[PDB]
């Protein structure tokens, strides 16, 4: 575990993270995809061997000794708000199980279902709150990655609010 488990946020490509493992915002089919998933495919392509997994689940595949946790959030274009919210919560609970199983002291994590799976809605708060619900009982240092300047400020404010 980390000596004083923390949350932090950085605005940069998660493929350049400084953590002991990475969470991919994966598709269910283990395809290269777009956005975070394509960056992860370019950096750790070996981790996409048998990475397909259903919505609401996470599947870890090692790239050398570096763990890539493929977490599949719902596409809100296809799910109802209610069923999508349940699958998004579930994907983050499966990430917390994997992070714990791996025994890492730190993890790089994107906000699931906030990009092309958002169904055209702002889901910063919804996705971040499910991230906290899952990860608060873990003792890994969590570093959240984002690309937008306004999102960086809002994520940082939300972390600081809990102290
Ligand atoms: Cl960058
Ligand atoms: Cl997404
Ligand atoms: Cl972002």
């Amino acid at each position: 575990g980390a000596m004083a488990p923390s949350y932090r946020v950085k605005r940069m490509d998660i493929a350049k993270n400084d953590e002991e493992c990475v969470v991919n915002a994966a598709n269910p089919r283990g395809l290269p995809g777009d956005g975070v998933c394509k960056a992860v495919y370019k950096k750790w392509p070996e981790s996409f061997k048998n990475s397909a997994t259903p919505v609401g689940t996470a599947k870890t595949v090692m790239c050398g000794t570096y763990p890539v946790i493929h977490a599949v959030g719902p596409n809100f274009s296809n799910y109802t708000e209610s069923e999508g919210d349940r699958e998004l919560a579930a994907a983050y609970r499966e990430v917390a199980k994997e992070v714990t199983r791996l025994g890492v002291n730190s993890v790089a994590i994107p906000l699931l279902s906030t990009g092309v799976y958002s169904g055209g809605k702002d889901r910063l708060t919804q996705s971040l709150n499910h991230l906290f619900t899952a990860m608060d009982s873990t003792d890994a240092d969590v570093v959240i990655y984002c690309r937008d300047k306004e999102w960086e400020k809002k994520i940082s404010e939300a972390i600081q609010m809990r102290t």
